[PDB]
């Protein structure tokens, strides 16, 4: 398939709350590029924190669902939609580069993630792209993560 | 002014996490009408339990959020932009009714409040309309609500 | 079936979890016709923090849906009895409320009771109306319809 | 000086904020000699999501430190009468807790009552005693002494 | 010495109420030695207190019991999680509590319990909370270990 | 040192996006030493991940960035939290973050960041974090201090 809900996310990703970070699939071409997105509302609780009368989705939170958007389109590439196989599946971060935030995200944004497959071996997924809010580029990332058996 | 982000809305409502539940207005007709919206993201604390392995946004929350939309409608028509009169203000909901359940609302959605004033007499307002997900009405409500001083 | 249920139970037949099982303890349960449970209103609830900063005021709308989980648990054991294993494979939805009524703001410390009769049912549609009250007095009325289904 | 307070008021003495704060209302109090104060326990407070998964207890520490909370009143009270102003300048911090026993679990739909009796004051020094009690029946029991300290 | 999975796997208790992170020593029937960071990325701050930051005094206790009950349960089964899930420990009695120092974000909370005595399935445990080296609290507790229903 | 009441006096973030504990070490326009304290009892471990307790790395970063706006703010203006109210912090740039050891519950957080540029708001940082004496994380990053 091409478009994922939060139910197939749920099945496929080991993160959870507070820390799931793609609500929504839009399109995904194995082995490619994958396009999600997370809603962003006031009603979260990292705006607690960042920042009190001033709430700013944190820059590196965008990262992360890149990241997890990423991880979304490695597992599915390498074993297609397969939750069994999916539930004792972790995600490590081995790197992050060049990344540029170039407009704030606040509550009320779309937060689009765009990835494109930049180079993978195995497990090791090289990914890179952009978070978009309204059609416009919100910030640039690009991320090595590794999918691990967890033991 | 005709549209209003989260630091706008902050200044007038009273509500606070978790129970702020509109995040931006698009559009306000004094005495008329409001349009404004909550985004709806797997990252609330009410997943959690709304349901394990099936998030589904409650509907009385939903009607929570037309009811903060047509306060803010009512202050705003009253006073306009003023976070001083605001700090002096309660809006006391006294009656729902007629509200319906047409589709489930998910993280991934984003909820529109679409609310018209139906009725103002003196301290009175009754106001009602719908909930919107990508044009289509998901929930409908009428609510009728009390201003008084804090 | 019995007709006091505790939180093990609850938890075992509602699919409702923190922080959205309004409902502490059944007190009274007619299978088919009605229902007395109440939950108990604490400062120590997340909900306080913004409802509101230095005047804790417990949601109406968290009311009605507290009367509708009193309604579903009622739903539930009158077609199931007490059997955790089916409960398990369901949820509830909403699909109206009216007639609904706030009188008497409930605050901590407020013990609130739901009382709910069955107005009509049929298969998994439940109709249930009645009152939430604190001490003896009704702090509100509603009316509400709502739906078992397969959680698929 | 009153003798019934709502969470109004334990706001404007206790410095205790969510999810610390484990008062909801004082039904007695008399200066230098007695309160008797409660907390409800509801499902819906985060203590339950670890306290534990399936089996909702209250932790027998919070129900020490709610008594605490309740002798910590007493004792400023005792001093200055309901004064917001003095309050917000003072703290109440326990030296020592002793003869702790627990003897009946707490959980979700309880209303736990603090009674607590002063056995000891000289200053800002405050020696207090009592139980917990749900229905009646001690749940628990606890000696502690607090001492009434600057707050900077 | 064990580390938080290990721990998960003995004691029933979760978030927000797991507060031990590691234990780095433990003599079967004698003592235990283990710890939990302080933070002030923790709930608990938020209102204990506001703009003071102070980890309080009965979570200090709890952390000890729960070091207790790690160290009575490990001394007759030793790490074995599937009869940990058959057995309760609960706590009867806690005194000669003295609180002597503020514990705040940034400590690192030593639990030092020895058994006191024990008896069948009831243990008798007490010891100190320490931070770098000196007693911020003492306490001595009662527990009984039962089957699990 | 600066305790967590100095902290809070200077650094705009709160709860659950305040992650430096202390400071240790600062000597203004070169380095600053911090930690953060790793503990169970922290909200982010429900989802990341259940039944496997990793600080997220991009927090590990949060945490050097923070550690680097104390350093940036107390060279500006010192220790002054009249002016440091009025402002807040935005994430400019990362690059060159790798990943070593997972940090899991348990772990001693330290922050070793040194400045590479600064010009006016806008700081240039990187360094490491390490857990008793090993690094398990690299970094630079840029921040912009704003009214
Ligand atoms: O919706 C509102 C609301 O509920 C309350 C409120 C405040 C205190 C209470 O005790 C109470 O019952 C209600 O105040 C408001 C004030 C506004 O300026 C706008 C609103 O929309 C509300
Ligand atoms: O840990 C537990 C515990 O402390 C108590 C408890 C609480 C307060 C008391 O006064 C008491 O006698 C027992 O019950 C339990 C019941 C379980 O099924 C599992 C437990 O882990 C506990
Ligand atoms: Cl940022
Ligand atoms: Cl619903
Ligand atoms: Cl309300
Ligand atoms: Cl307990
Ligand atoms: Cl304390
Ligand atoms: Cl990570």
């Amino acid at each position: 398939q091409s478009q994922f809900f939060i139910e197939h996310i749920l099945q496929i990703l080991p993160h959870r709350y507070p820390m799931l970070l793609v609500d929504r699939i839009t399109e995904l071409q194995a082995n490619q590029k994958i396009v999600a997105y997370k809603n962003i509302t006031f009603n979260e609780d990292v705006f607690n924190g960042h920042f009190p009368n001033k709430p700013i989705f944190p820059g590196v939170l965008i990262v992360e669902g890149m990241a997890q958007s990423g991880g979304f389109l490695a597992f599915t590439s390498l074993w297609g939609f397969d939750p069994e196989i999916a539930k004792t599946k972790i995600v490590y971060f081995m790197t992050i580069d060049k990344v540029k935030f170039r407009i704030p995200v606040t509550p009320g944004d779309r937060l689009e993630y765009h990835l494109e497959v930049l180079k993978h071996k195995g497990m090791i997924w090289q990914v890179g792209g952009t978070a978009q809010v309204d059609g416009k580029v919100v910030a640039e990332a690009e991320l090595k993560a590794m999918i691990a058996e967890r033991e």
